């Protein structure tokens, strides 16, 4: 390829700080702004071997079907590997009435119906992430839809097997224009597990406009290396030794990692840069410490450094507050949320600057100089 040999391990990598986003693996520096698309599918064979497991491409089949009924349409979707094995899974996607815009309307794709208010334009598509794959606890592993098609000991984690749901879906949209879903306005959005999903599918699904995690923490917008920071110093944050006890959101390989994290050569700052050029914002509550509000905060900064080195820094919004329950939506940041969907969904000229905080971060603060090592690099 036009990024030749593209790295899946680093054996060698010891880094307690956070990895540089702006260095290949083999030491290069990034320094163009189609060097970012290299190293973001670097990062992507990365994060695959270290915590995600093999996200599979595209099978040889893939057929969708429509119907409607009132405003409610659903998406008949068949996939299917070339030895003959197939699946199949239906969401549903409620419509706003009345006649589409000229390319249709724009989509919110909503893992388990998501847990943010959708303006009045935008469909909604409701995705059965947990039927694709199950999440109940360690007990679910290898179980899902998905596992039914690629085997129960593949090696995708259940978040990744989501992904590769939504990319079918995205598959049938593009190829059912009675569905009148504007497929270069789709948005992806989660809640709590759900949110991890979300975060997952646009980093790795380039199709999509507009990313939108809900108090993601652990395993979502939160990074691992500064989490275990978070728990050494009283907080009672979720981290990597404990989420992979928890549930199946991550490959059996990650198990490997979970106490040596300085070797793994990737965080969570990198898995966000991967929406990079595109679009994302997420959202955090420092109510509850198991979210790692710290954490989320560092590795989202980390992760903006990014789209400033791409010249596109208004492209990558977080908003972190306290004050309500968890997925209950805050009224206050309704005006962040919809400035990203109007502008990115919408076509509106909405300004998207979105970078805030509380501090609220219990037993620790933030210090960058002690996470960030790099400098940012102007990107031509
Ligand atoms: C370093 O790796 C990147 C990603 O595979 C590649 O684009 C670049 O050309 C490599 N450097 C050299 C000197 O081959």
């Amino acid at each position: 390829g036009a990024c030749g040999a593209i790295a899946s391990t680093v054996p060698n990598y010891n880094n307690a700080k956070l990895p540089d986003p702006f260095t290949f693996a083999n030491g290069t520096a990034l320094r163009t702004k189609a060097d970012w698309s290299c190293r973001r599918a670097e990062i992507s064979a990365l994060i695959q071997n270290y915590e995600a497991g093999t996200l599979p491409p595209k099978p040889p089949v893939v057929t969708a079907s429509f119907s409607k009924s009132g405003n409610t349409g659903t998406l008949a979707i068949t996939a299917g590997l070339s030895n003959s094995q197939t699946i199949k899974f239906s969401p549903t996607i409620s419509y706003p009435s009345g006649t589409p815009p000229a390319n249709g309307w724009p989509l919110i794709i909503a893992y388990e119906g998501g847990s943010i208010p959708i303006p009045a334009g935008v469909a909604t598509l409701t995705y059965s992430n947990s039927d694709m794959a199950q999440q109940n606890s360690a007990s679910s592993r290898g179980q899902g839809l998905f596992y039914q098609l690629y085997g129960s000991t593949h090696s995708a984690s259940a978040m990744t097997a989501w992904v590769w749901g939504v990319s079918r879906i995205i598959d049938a949209l593009e190829m059912t224009p009675t569905a009148q879903i504007n497929t270069q306005r789709i948005g992806v959005t989660g809640c709590a597990r759900d949110g991890k999903g979300a975060l997952m599918a646009g980093a790795f699904e380039e199709r999509i406009a507009l990313t939108i995690p809900q108090e993601s923490g652990s395993g979502g917008d939160a990074c691992w290396r500064l989490s275990k920071y978070e728990i050494d110093n009283g907080n009672q944050v979720q981290d990597a030794v404990e989420i992979v006890g928890e549930n199946v959101w991550f490959s059996t390989n990650f198990n490997n990692y979970v106490q040596k994290l300085p070797t793994v050569p990737e965080d969570h700052h990198l898995l966000a840069a991967m929406v990079a050029p595109r679009a994302m914002i997420s959202f955090e509550n420092t109510d509850y410490l198991w979210l790692s509000p710290m954490s989320s905060f560092g590795c989202m900064t980390a992760a903006h450094t990014v789209w400033q080195g791409l010249g596109i820094a208004d492209s990558h919004g977080f908003a972190q507050v306290g004050g309500h329950a968890h997925c209950a939506w805050p009224s206050s940041l309704t005006p962040q949320l919809n400035a990203f969907i109007n502008r990115f969904l919408l076509d509106q000229s909405a300004t998207t600057n979105v970078f805030t905080t509380n501090n609220q971060f219990g037993k620790v603060q933030w210090n960058a100089a002690n996470w960030i090592t790099w400098t940012t690099p102007t990107l031509t």
